[PDB]
């Protein structure tokens, strides 16, 4: 499913993402925007290391979810990567929460550093009533 901006903003707030481990809602919005375009079925195979990014937050199979074909991988979220491709984003959110519980926090996603860090991200949540 492709979420509309404010729809996603309100959904994430309801799932408790606002301020989770110090990360504001607008930052999560910026991340979802640049990672998937707010699309839950987005997948990206990385030919370089044989891992695949899944879902709205493009979570990587090498550490977070199990897809069986990624070599020397772990499954920290204890989820099949299939779970990160559902229209209902509850599992993707629970896994995103697990990712930021690691020392790097939101920095675990390089796209966040490139397109969100130190920028005015208010625009991603303006007018959404979230």
């Amino acid at each position: 499913k492709v979420f509309e901006r404010c729809e996603l903003a309100r959904t994430l707030k309801r799932l408790g993402m606002d301020g989770y481990r110090g990360i504001s809602l607008a930052n999560w919005m910026c991340l979802a925007k640049w990672e998937s375009g707010y699309n839950t079925r987005a997948t990206n195979y990385n030919a370089g290391d044989r891992s695949t990014d899944y879902g709205i937050f493009q979570i990587n199979s090498r550490y977070w979810c199990n897809d069986g074909k990624t070599p020397g991988a772990v499954n920290a979220c204890h989820l099949s990567c299939s779970a990160l491709l559902q229209d209902n984003i509850a599992d993707a959110v629970a896994c995103a929460k697990r990712v930021v519980r690691d020392p790097q926090g939101i920095r675990a996603w390089v796209a966040w550093r490139n397109r969100c860090q130190n920028r005015d991200v208010r625009q991603y949540v303006q007018g959404c009533g979230a």
